[PDB]
DNA sequence: TCGAGCACTGCAGTGCTCGTGTTTA
DNA sequence: CGAGCACTGCAGTGCTCGTTGTTTA
C-alpha cells in the first residue's frame, strides 16, 4: 500500500523501473544490483498506484529456486495477500494451463509427467523395438535430439537430411508411444501449452485478457519456446517487464541464447532498457573479483557495477590434499562460522556437478553438521521410490507404459524378458499400450502356459489394488500399495535398508502434503532446521549467502572436461564462475584438490584458470599452522 | 540212504542214468521226462553208493528259478542236511569264487556288481567323453557288443575293418573304467572267474580236487564262456553229468547255442548219451499239443515223448476284447479253480515279456487275489531304490562311478551340468575316477565359486554318512542314509500323485534289510529269494523264467502275432524257430490244464493296435483245443441274396 | 505310453566395460 | 569406481519322437 514504503529503499534507476508507466521494459544489470528487488516492488506498484488486479499478474522464471525467491520476497513485502497472481516456473505454469485445459490439449485429464530416467528408458525400448542397434543410434543421443527439437518447438512433421531422417523417425515413434500412453515429458509441457494458444484463439484471448501484466526473472535463461510463449501471451495488449544479465547466461546447452534479450527489444511494442549500476550484495573484494573474472570474456559490453561497501575479508583459496581433505576443510570452516554465532543456512557449498556432493555429504555427516542438498526432484529418482510410485501410476492409468514396464516383474513374479518381448512387439505391431497388448494376448491364448498365468496374476493384482484404495487418502493408499506389491518384503531382504526408510518417508511426505492426489503430489516438491546449503552452481543463481564455498576449482571439473573438449563452451563456464563468485555476501572460499579419484584412477588436475583470473589483492592463500617429540 | 528208494520211482532209462558208473554222461530228453529228477537222484546215488562227499558235488544251472528248483528237490530227497554242496547259477557260483579270491582275481574286497541299467548309463558317459556321435555309436548297440564279446570270453585284444577297431576301443575304454571304479558287470563274472583258473593253476588244482562231481541242469542254456568254465573245472579228472533238451534252446540271443551238446560229446572223456522218452508231467492232450507244435521246426532227430496219462481237459482258448479283459478272464478262471479247492500257487500266468505283467497285476489287485510276480531283481532297479543304494555304494567305495553320477546332484546339490562336464574330462584325461578327479580339482582350486561351494558340501556329506553310520546294522543304516541324504524329503514332496508309492518302496527297502560286505551280500540274498513264502499266491513270470518249472494250471497270455512271435523275431528269420521253442516250453509247463488267450486289441506304445492271433495257436491239434465261446448258439447260416444293388 | 534328450524360460551370481554435465512437475 | 550388461550356470516346464525282448547278484 503505502507507496512511500515501496520507494524508500530503491535508488535512482531502481525507482525509475518500479515507478514507471505501464510499458514493456527490460532491466539489464549485473549480479546483486537489485533486479529481483525491483521486479518484486514493481508488482506491488502495479497493484497500489496503477490499481491493477492481482489476477492480471504473472511472475515467471525458469528454475524452482528463482521462482521460490520471487514468491518469497513477494510475501515479505505484500504479506501473501497475493492470492490470485501466478508465480511459478515456465514448466510449472505450462503444466497448470495444460491440466485445466487437457481437452483442447488432446491430453487425458490425468496425464502423467515423464521425467528423464523414464524418458531415457522409454527411448531405449522404443529403439530396441524399431530394430536399431544401441551403439549406432544411442538412446541418450535420441533423447537429446528429441528434447532439442521441442526446445525449438519443432514437431516431427516440421522436419532432405542425412542420417538424421532416421532420428526424425524415432522422434515420431516416441510421440506416438507417449500420446497413446498418456505421457508428457518436460519439453512437451512447454510445446503443448504453446500450441494450445495457437489453436484455441478463444483460450488465448481469455488469458491475454487476464494476464495484462507479465514479469520474468533471470530472463537470459529463457529458451526459444519459452520466449515465444511469452511474446504470444503478451501480444500488443500485455505489458511486460523482463530483467536479467547477459553475463549470467548459462543454459546454452538447452536453447537459451543471449539474443533473446535484444530480441525482446525488437519484438515487444515500445520496448526500452533500464540499466542498474549499483551492487548491494557483496563486499568490494568479491565484486572486484567478479568484474575481473567476467572481464575475461569477449564481446560483452562493459557495464561494471560498483559498491559503497568496504573491501571486506579476502577470498580464501585453499589447496586441499584430495577430495576428502577438501570436504573436511570446508566443514571445518563452517563450524568456526557456527561457533561464532553464524547460521549454518547462511553457508552454501557449491559445486559444478552433483557428483561432487557425495564426498561433502559424508564429511558433513561425519561431523554431525545438518545440511540440505538441493538435488531438486531427485528423491523420486531413487530406485525404490520410482517403483512404489509406479504401482500408484498404474492404479491411475494402465496405459502408463513407463510404469507398466518398471514393475510388471518387480518384485520378480515369473514374467521374464521372453514373455515381454512378445507383449512389447504386440504393442509395436498393433499400436497398443503395453497393457492393451496383454489384454489381447491373454484373450487370445497366444501366451505360453505358466506364462499367460503369471501375466494374468499380475493384471489381477494391479486392478485389485485399484479397488482396495479407491477410497483411501493418498497418505494411506501409498502405504497399502507399498506393502501389497511386496516392494517392502522384496527390499528388506536384500542385505547390501536405508533404501526402505525412504519408502516409509515417501508415506509421510504424501501424508503431510497440501483430481488432487493424481499429479498434485509428484508435482509440488520442514525448512525451519538450520542447515548447510549444498547445490550446483547452476541452482545457486538468483540466490545469495553470507558464506560461500565453491569446491573442485580445477581444470576438468570447473571448467568441466566437456566444455574443455568441445572448446567453445568456455566463456559460458566463465559466466557460471561469475555466478558462483557473485553469490557470496561476506566471505568467498574456493578450494581445489591436488588429487582426486575419478573412474577409479588417481588424477592430478591442474588448478582452474578461474582462480588465476582473480585479482591477487582479493585473494589470500590459506596457509595452515608441534606434536610430542619422537618403546617396543 | 536206502538205495531201494532212490530207484523205486525211476523207469528203465532213468535208472541207467542214476545207477551208473562215475563217468561223463549226457541225458537228452523232452520236457517233463524226469531229467531234473534223474539229476537230483544221481546226487543221492553219488553220495550213498559212490560214498562221495557232499563237498565234492556242484549242481549248476543258468536261471535262479531252475537252480532254486534243484535246491528244493535235493532238500526233499536228502533232507536239507547236505554239507558243503554247491547249488546255484553260473553267475552266482562265478560270483562266489571271485569273492573268496578277489586278490588273485585282481578285484578289491568290495567290487560292486554293475547291473544292466548302470552298465548302459556308464557307457553313455564314456561314449560322450570320447567325443563320439551319440547316434553314430548307440550306447545300447555298444552294450550289446561288449557283452557278446564277454559271452565268448574275448577281451579288447580281439582284432582283424574300421567299425571293428572303434567298438574295440569303446570296449577297452569301458573295461579300464570299471577296473578303476572296481565295478563288475554280469558278463565280467563268468570271464573273470574263468581267467582266475587260467592264471592261478594252483587255485584250479584245489577245485578240481574238490568238485569231482559236476551236474548241470538245462544244459542247452550254457553259452561259450560257461561251457569253457565247465570243461575247465572238469579237466581230465572230473565226472560230469549234463541234462537238457535241444528243443528248449531259448537263449541264442546270449550265446547258448545247440552245438555245446555235441561239443560235450566230443570234448569230454568217455562222454555217452542216454535218452529218456516217457513224460510224467502233462496230460495226453497237453503233450499231443506240444509235440504237434514242436514238429513245425526243421532239423529235428525226432525225439520220442509219450505218456500213459488220460487225455485230460482240453486246452482252453480265449479271445479277449482287450488286454484288461484278458486279465479279468484269467482271474475269473483262477477263481473257479480256487473256489473248488485248488491253490493259487498251482496257477501260473505266463507271458512273453515283462511289460505284459502290469495289467495282470492291476486285475489281480482289483480282485484281491494274492499273486507273486517273479521279476527277480527289478525292485532295486526302481528309481527311488537305485538312488537310495547309490549312496550306500559310495559309502563303500568312493570310486563307484555309476553311483557317484546318480546321487551327485540328487537331490539337486547345485552341482549342475557344466560343473560335471569338467570333472568328466578331469577323469577321461587324468585317467582317474569321478571322486578322485574331484578331490584333486579342490586342493587345486580350478573351479568357480558357487561351483566348488556345493561340490564340496557333497564330498563332505557322503564322508559324513560313512563315518556316522559306520557301526550300526544295515537296516537302520539304510534308514539314516535315506533321510539324511534328502531323498526321504525329496520323494516326500515331488508329486502327490505317483510319488505316493515311491516313498513306500523306500520303506519296503528298509523292511527288506531288517529281515536279513552286507550291502553287496544283501543284493545276493534277494537274487535267491527272487525264486520261490508259502502264503498261497498266483505265480506270474515270463516263459523264459518258467522253463524248468511246472504247475497244475497254466495261462499263457498275449498269444498274438507281434507279441509272440514278438515282432522283432519275425525280422531275423532264424529267431522264429526259437519262439516256437519258447512256445513249446510254455505248453509243456502245464500239468492238468492249459489255457491260451489273446486280445482283439491292446494299446502298445500309446496306440490301439489290432493283432492277429498267434500262428502257434493254429499249429496245435484241433482235437486238443476247445475255444471259449462268446455266444450261445452257432451263427445261423444265411443264404445268398441276388442283389446287383452295389 | 512315457522316459530320456532338446529347446525354452526365468533367475542368480560374475567378471568386463566404460562414462548425465548443468534443469524441468 | 560403480551402474549396466553380457555371460555362465542351475532349475523347472512343455515337447517330440522314438520306443524295440528274454536273464544274470
Ligand atoms: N536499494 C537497495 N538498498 C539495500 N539493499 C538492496 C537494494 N537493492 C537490492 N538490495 C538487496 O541487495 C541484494 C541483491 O539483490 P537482488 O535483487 O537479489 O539482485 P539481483 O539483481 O536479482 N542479482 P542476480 O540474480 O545475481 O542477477 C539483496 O539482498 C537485496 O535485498
Ligand atoms: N519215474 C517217475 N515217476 C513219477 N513221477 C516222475 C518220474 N519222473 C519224473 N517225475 C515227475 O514228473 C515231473 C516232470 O519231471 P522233471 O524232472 O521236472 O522233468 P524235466 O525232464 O526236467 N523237464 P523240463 O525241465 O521241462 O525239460 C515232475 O513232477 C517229477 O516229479
Ligand atoms: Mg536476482
Ligand atoms: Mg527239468
Amino acid at each position: 500500500m503505502d507507496v512511500s514504503y515501496l520507494l524508500d529503499s530503491l535508488n535512482d534507476k531502481q525507482r525509475e523501473a518500479v515507478a514507471a508507466p505501464r510499458s514493456n521494459l527490460l532491466v539489464l544489470a549485473g549480479a546483486g544490483s537489485g533486479k529481483t528487488r525491483v521486479l518484486v516492488h514493481r508488482i506491488a506498484w502495479l497493484m497500489s498506484v496503477e490499481n491493477c488486479s492481482p489476477y492480471s499478474i504473472m511472475a515467471v522464471t525458469f528454475t524452482n529456486k528463482a521462482a521460490a525467491e520471487m514468491r518469497h520476497r513477494i510475501g515479505q513485502l505484500m504479506g501473501t495477500s497475493q492470492g490470485g497472481m501466478w508465480v511459478g516456473t515456465f514448466h510449472g505454469l505450462a503444466h497448470r494451463l495444460l491440466r485445466a485445459h487437457h481437452m483442447d490439449a488432446n491430453l487425458p485429464q490425468d496425464f502423467q509427467i515423464l521425467d528423464s530416467e523414464d524418458q531415457l528408458r522409454l527411448l531405449k525400448r522404443l529403439i530396441k523395438a524399431m530394430n536399431l542397434d544401441e551403439k549406432q543410434w544411442p538412446p541418450r543421443q535420441a533423447m537429446w535430439y528429441i528434447n532439442s527439437q521441442k526446445d525449438e518447438g519443432l514437431r516431427p512433421h516440421h522436419i532432405g537430411n542425412p542420417v538424421e531422417q532416421t532420428w526424425q523417425k524415432v522422434y515420431q515413434a516416441y510421440q506416438e508411444a507417449c500420446d497413446r500412453a498418456g505421457l508428457v515429458d518436460f519439453a512437451e509441457l512447454l510445446l503443448r501449452a504453446h500450441e494450445l494458444w495457437l489453436n484455441k484463439p478463444h483460450i488465448l484471448q481469455h488469458y491475454r485478457e487476464r494476464f495484462t501484466n507479465i514479469l520474468v526473472d533471470e530472463f537470459q535463461d529463457t529458451n526459444n519456446i519459452q520466449y515465444a510463449w511469452i511474446r504470444l501471451l503478451a501480444g500488443d495488449t500485455g505489458k511486460v517487464m523482463i530483467v536479467g544479465d547477459d553475463d549470467q547466461s548459462i543454459y546454452g546447452w538447452r536453447g537459451a541464447q543471449v539474443e533473446n534479450i535484444q530480441r525482446f527489444l525488437n519484438d515487444f511494442p515500445g520496448a526500452e532498457t533500464i540499466r542498474l549500476e549499483q551492487n548491494y550484495r557483496s563486499t568490494s573484494n568479491i565484486l572486484s573479483a567478479a568484474n575481473a573474472l567476467i572481464e575475461n570474456n569477449n564481446g560483452r559490453l562493459g557495464k561494471k557495477l560498483w559498491t559503497d561497501g568496504a573491501d571486506g575479508e579476502p577470498i580464501s583459496l585453499y589447496c586441499a590434499f584430495n577430495e576428502l581433505d577438501e570436504a573436511r576443510f570446508v566443514v571445518n570452516r563452517i563450524k568456526t562460522w557456527q561457533d561464532n554465532g553464524g547460521a549454518l543456512a547462511e553457508c552454501a557449498i557449491l559445486y559444478r556437478s552433483n557428483a561432487q556432493s557425495r564426498v561433502l555429504e559424508e564429511a558433513l555427516l561425519q561431523a554431525s553438521m545438518p545440511y540440505r542438498i538441493y538435488g531438486g526432484m531427485r528423491f523420486f529418482e531413487r530406485q525404490e521410490i520410482k517403483d512404489a510410485l509406479s504401482y500408484l501410476r498404474l492404479i491411475v492409468n494402465r496405459n502408463d507404459d513407463a510404469a507398466f514396464e518398471r514393475v510388471v516383474n518387480t518384485p520378480t513374479r515369473g514374467i521374464g524378458d521372453r514373455t515381454l518381448d512378445v507383449v512389447r512387439q504386440t504393442s509395436r505391431d498393433r499400436q497398443l499400450t503395453l497393457w492393451q497388448a496383454c489384454r489381447e494376448l491373454l484373450q487370445e491364448k497366444a501366451l505360453a502356459g505358466r506364462a499367460a498365468s503369471a501375466l494374468q496374476r499380475f493384471m489381477e493384482l494391479i486392478d485389485a489394488l485399484a479397488q482396495e484404495t479407491a477410497d483411501m487418502p493418498l497418505h494411506v493408499q501409498t502405504d497399502r500399495v507399498i506393502k501389497d506389491s511386496g516392494l517392502r518384503t522384496m527390499y528388506e531382504q536384500e542385505k547390501g535398508q536405508t533404501r526402505i526408510e525412504n519408502l516409509e518417508e515417501l508415506v509421510t511426505a504424501t501424508r503431510q502434503f497440501s483430481l488432487m492426489p493424481l499429479q498434485a503430489f509428484l508435482s509440488h516438491a520442514d525448512t525451519w532446521q538450520d542447515a548447510v546449503q549444498l547445490m550446483t552452481l547452476h541452482s545457486a543463481k538468483g540466490l545469495e549467502f553470507p558464506q560461500v564455498f565453491i569446491v573442485g576449482m580445477e581444470e576438468g571439473m570447473f571448467p568441466s572436461q566437456m566444455s574443455l573438449d568441445e572448446g567453445g563452451r568456455l566463456e559460458e563456464e566463465r559466466r557460471l564462475a561469475y555466478v558462483g563468485v557473485t553469490r557470496a555476501m561476506q566471505k568467498l572460499t574456493l578450494t581445489y584438490a591436488e588429487t582426486r579419484r575419478l573412474y577409479g584412477k588417481e588424477v592430478y588436475h591442474r588448478p582452474s584458470r578461474f582462480i588465476g583470473e582473480l585479482p591477487e589483492e582479493c585473494v589470500e592463500e590459506v596457509r595452515l599452522r608441534v606434536s610430542r617429540p619422537v618403546q617396543r
